[PDB]
């Protein structure tokens, strides 16, 4: 009892907060997979019976999921059959992002280093990420870490025309749009689900006029850059590192082509991934992101230093760095 | 810049531990994986050019994975060649027990969940978990949360016999014979890989003619009670529940001849998870835990009311339960 009693407090101690965020990560990586997570939000209910035959699930069983998260405290039983997401839902949501991006999306790495480090383009080829997988556990990462602050740069700026380079379902896009009177938009996007999806959503929000989206390469801009001229501003979130070390002259094209169709007063706004920090708050998760990216995937991160010269390299007048939360994340403003 | 300021200060907060648990989680399941995390330690160094030998890695493959983890701060190269895990190395590691055992251990779950809904029978037979992960994640968890509990507990009996069931690589029975002088001990375990593991780890430690490896099921202690004659602690870590519901009697049978061949004064000591906890601290690992038994492995977790009314039933005149710090574990001292 005395002797029980002491190991629980030093157990307690020593487990601290990674029993929640284990259970929360699991059960939301297992609803996610499900489609149940998109229907989870503090401010509204999800109907048991509507969801199920939505998701062409056995409503038994997703009752005996939500049963099991609602015992977890992540969700709430309002009446029979409803449920809302808790309060704090979202935040949960984004800590859950970064365990599921290096234990779930990066998991063939994790599982099968030792062939990367035999024969890395044998194990590159067989060994591949599920890319659904890496698209939403950074979007959940995002949330609270990076995407707000390139979504209020843009917005505080005022720009008559926004392209995204990379922009997916085009959500930051629309986002702008909504809150910036009489803006245009380019999505470009070398997927065709993407840009389906964003096509449907874009028509959602009543702004087909004002976005379009492009199905093409980055690299395609580099020879063709008629899609940038007069943008007021350009954003490029954790792309441009895809096409290093390979694709280098095609990325300086692409850089050099930025800078000379901006209008005016414009600036590229680039997310991404700087390798290898060592301050405390930052080292874990930058070595983890860099490592990844680094080891297996043959992606070169870049420095500040190396973005800053790299863009003056490109034409841009002066290039100011800023710190995300998201750990090993820097945002770049490079202005005309 | 003063909305990249605030957004700062707002993401670091919500993302909290996340990165850093996250990071931790995927170095060392990856480097457990390699082999690579047993060689870690806060009071010795690792030799590359050894361990790389040993494990048969590519130095150089090891050393890159090793430059990582000193980046992430889990390790400090002390000369070329030589790593030192971090001071608080074993804390951290605990930690990443629990990601392990949600996101890897259990993944089959997470990932085939609507196969499991749709018909359990095929889903249960073709998803199955890697017992090696289960018992290191578990190994993991149990180092600061169950297992120094079960240790003290059974050292402070000053026992002359214990019998473990479900013993693995008789880790705790070495421990405790190393701690009672003149004590013997039982490892019973149905795996020909862990009692021979278990073997030449006694013999290792010196105590071949204390302790006695037995291969055979826990089931068969029902109709052959024999080895358990005259123990003085008989323990039963996480094993019971894996009978029920389907072998209940012969789980009945197994308890009702632990009390009867107890000696005086003698405790069965069981170690097990009770379903879905609502306190504020256990409630999301429990949920986690008891979704994953009930729902995935289809075994049934007892509350503490019916472990002591079990434990009862078997003869028992006294049970006393005990909280542990791993979330929804009880320690159950059912004596004679
Ligand atoms: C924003 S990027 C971020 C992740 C990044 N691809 C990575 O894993 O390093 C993902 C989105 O950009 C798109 N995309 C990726 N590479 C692209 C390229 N070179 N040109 C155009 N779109 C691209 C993908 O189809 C997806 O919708
Ligand atoms: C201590 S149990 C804990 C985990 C538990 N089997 C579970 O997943 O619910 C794991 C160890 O007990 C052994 N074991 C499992 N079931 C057993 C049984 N019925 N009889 C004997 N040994 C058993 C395994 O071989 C392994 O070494
Ligand atoms: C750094 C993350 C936001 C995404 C990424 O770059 C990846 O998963 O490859
Ligand atoms: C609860 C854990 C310690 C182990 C377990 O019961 C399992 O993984 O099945
Ligand atoms: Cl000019
Ligand atoms: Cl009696
Ligand atoms: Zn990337
Ligand atoms: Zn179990």
């Amino acid at each position: 009892h005395d002797i029980a009693a002491q190991h629980l407090a030093d157990g307690i101690a020593a487990s601290g907060p990674a029993p929640d965020l284990a259970a929360a990560a699991a059960f939301l990586e297992m609803g996610d997979r499900l489609g149940v997570v998109a229907h989870l939000d503090p401010d509204r209910t999800l109907e048991t019976a509507e969801v199920a035959a939505a998701l062409d699930l056995p409503e038994p069983a997703l009752v005996r999921y939500l049963d099991a998260v609602e015992s977890a405290g992540l969700v709430i039983r309002e009446g029979e059959g409803r449920y809302r997401a808790c309060p704090d839902f979202d935040t949960i949501r984004h800590q859950a992002g970064y365990i599921s991006w290096t234990m779930n999306a990066n998991r063939p790495f994790i599982e099968n280093a030792r062939d990367f480090f035999t024969d890395w383009d044998k194990a590159a080829r067989t060994h591949v990420r599920d890319y659904r997988e890496v698209a939403v556990s950074s979007q959940w990462m995002g949330s609270h870490a990076f995407y707000p602050t390139a979504l209020a740069t843009i917005i505080d700026a005022a720009p008559r025309k926004v392209v995204d380079l990379g922009a997916g379902t085009c959500r930051l896009l629309i986002e702008v749009l909504g809150a910036v009177p009489g803006s245009t938009g380019v999505g470009l996007d070398f997927a065709a689900d993407a840009c389906r999806a964003a096509e449907q959503a874009v028509a959602q929000a009543g702004m087909t006029d004002r976005l379009t989206v492009v199905e093409r390469t980055i690299q395609s801009v580099a020879t063709d850059p008629g899609v940038l001229e007069g943008a007021d501003v350009i954003h490029a979130g954790f792309v441009f590192h895809d096409m290093l070390p390979e694709e280098e002259d095609v990325c300086d094209q692409v850089l050099a082509n930025c800078r000379e169709s901006l209008a005016p007063g414009g600036f590229l706004a680039i997310t991404d991934a700087v390798p290898y920090l060592r301050n405390d708050r930052e080292r874990r998760f930058s070595a983890a992101v860099s490592y990844y990216h680094g080891e297996f995937m043959r992606r070169r991160l870049q420095s500040e230093e190396e973005w800053v010269e790299r863009l003056r390299g490109a034409g841009f007048s002066d290039v100011r760095a800023l710190t995300l939360a998201f750990p090993t994340g820097r945002l770049f403003l490079a202005h005309r």
